[PDB]
């Protein structure tokens, strides 16, 4: 009795658990890496740190490339802009530009930026007091601000219904992007007749035709004597051409990967600690003493009080390690033939990190699976420690984040003035957010509300 011939095999079932797990799960029988063909494409997927690190770092500039995708290609008006551009001389030039921009707030200084507008956004939940309410929105304007500030010096007000309109096309281009992860092992969408595309080109124009709009009325506001945004140093860059990289649509697609990721990013990762400290009370009740003693009501919150602070600089970590925005980070492509473990990898292949598996590596952390921000700690709690080498929320080597300072910034201080002025409940109904998460291109949370009143003891250091 003989075999049945095979056309196919993969090694689990496609849109049953979490793939950065299933990838994960399969460690315990292949080893950290390992590869899967479709059609052509081949595919290899590392899950161990050191090898990661030979990836991003040791061999940066070798797997700097990025796969092409049908629905990326949309998003990013044909590989134009720089988180989803392949690497060349378009990427690299609006890489380094844009991280140059961010020097023009260094000491409009940055940290008065973000406090402004978080200033603003506690001014909106107060009047909400008693109320069980979702903060997604209100967080949602406050970090949109912020990105437009460092790209036009400008800032819409409160009810500016472009603010909703933002809200829809991001939501829906995040929920088109991909079913799951951006690493889809069946590429579904080429097989089956569906309206993805078309979907997604519809959020995509309307969110195109808006920055447009922005340039267009902007050509008349730039001026040479003055470099104070991303919008003024790209500008800048197309004059000083005595060229066909700061073409319009270069220019626009750049600033819509900065706006799409400062905003989308930041706005998850608050909602995640709040879920994290609605089932945890005991680290929120230690958060509460902790800025109380440190910084108390005479003030409010700042930069230098990460000095102070460090319960709270740990619970951030320990969220962007158990639930990491982007748990297999964005896929990376080999530009050239080179090697991973002395293992040969063709040019052309792609390479995904599958982060995921080094924030959970059992020999790497202890009970990785639980939330622990003390483990970010020594035992006396007295200064910061990196219990990990495995641990790269932001990334690493050319590809890495570009925001990360703004990032973590913006969720110290948001996370700071909350707590100094807010009890986060429970709301009277017994709900708690499911932690289970909601694989996208970013690693979202199902929504929920949270009871929000003002502090007895911010009252009181008013009279
Ligand atoms: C908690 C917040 C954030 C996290 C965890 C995060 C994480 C990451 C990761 C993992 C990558 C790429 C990984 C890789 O391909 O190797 C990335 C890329 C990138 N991020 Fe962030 N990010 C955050 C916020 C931001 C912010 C605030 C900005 C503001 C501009 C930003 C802009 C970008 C850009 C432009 C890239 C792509 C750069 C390139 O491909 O060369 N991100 N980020
Ligand atoms: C976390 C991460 O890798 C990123 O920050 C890099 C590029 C970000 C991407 C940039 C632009 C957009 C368009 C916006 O309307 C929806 C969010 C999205 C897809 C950002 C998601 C986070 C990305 C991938």
């Amino acid at each position: 009795l003989l075999s049945l011939p095979l056309v196919g095999s993969l090694p689990f079932l496609p849109r049953h658990g979490h793939m950065h797990n299933n990838f994960f799960k399969l460690q315990k029988k292949y080893g950290p890496i390992y590869s899967v063909r479709m059609g052509t494409k081949t595919t290899v997927i590392v899950g161990h740190h050191q090898l990661a690190k030979e990836v991003l770092i040791k061999k940066g500039k070798d797997f700097s490339g990025r796969p092409q995708m049908a629905t990326l290609d949309i998003l990013s008006n044909n590989r134009k802009g720089i988180a989803f551009a392949d690497s060349g001389a378009h990427w690299q030039l609006h890489r380094r530009l844009a991280m140059a921009t961010f020097a023009l707030f260094k000491d409009q200084k940055l940290e008065k930026i973000i406090c402004q507008e978080i200033s603003t956004l506690c001014d909106m939940l107060a009047t909400h007091n008693g109320q069980s309410i979702d903060i997604s929105f209100p967080v949602f304007v406050a970090v949109t601000n912020v990105i437009s500030l460092i790209c036009f010096n400008t800032s819409y007000k409160n009810g500016d219904p472009e603010l909703n309109v933002i809200q829809n096309y991001n939501e829906g281009i995040i929920d088109n992007l991909s079913k799951d992860s951006l690493v889809d092992l069946v590429p579904w969408l080429k097989i089956f007749p569906n309206k993805t595309l078309e979907k997604l080109k519809s959020h995509v124009k309307i969110r195109n035709d808006l920055l447009n709009k922005i340039l267009e009325n902007y050509k008349e506001k730039f001026r040479s004597d003055s470099i104070t945004n991303m919008l003024d140093t790209l500008m800048q860059a197309k004059m000083n051409s005595d060229s066909e990289l700061l073409s319009d649509n270069h220019i626009l697609t750049t600033i819509g990967d900065i706006f799409g990721a400062g905003v989308e990013t930041t706005t998850s990762v608050v909602k995640w600690t709040l879920a994290f400290l609605l089932h945890n009370p005991q680290v929120k009740k230690k958060l509460y003493e902790e800025i109380d003693q440190n910084v108390g009501f005479s003030r409010t919150p700042t930069i230098s009080d990460r000095n102070r602070l460090l319960l709270l600089e740990a619970t951030i970590r320990e969220v962007l390690r158990l639930r990491p925005v982007a748990p297999m980070l964005i896929p990376h492509k080999a530009n050239v033939d080179s090697s991973i473990g002395e293992f040969a990898v063709d040019k052309g292949t792609e390479v995904i990190i599958n982060l995921w598996a080094l924030h959970h590596n059992e020999k790497e952390w202890h009970q990785p699976d639980q939330f622990m921000p003390e483990r970010f700690l020594n035992p006396a709690g007295t200064q910061l420690i990196s219990p990990s080498v495995s641990y790269l929320p932001f990334g690493a080597g050319p590809r890495s984040c570009i925001g990360e300072i703004l990032a973590r910034q913006e969720l110290f201080l948001i996370m700071a003035w909350l707590l100094q002025r807010f009890d986060l409940e429970v709301p009277d109904d017994g709900q708690l957010p499911s932690l289970e998460g909601i694989p996208k291109v970013v690693f979202l949370i199902d929504s929920f509300k949270v009871k929000i009143k003002v502090r007895q003891a911010w009252r009181e250091a008013q009279a």
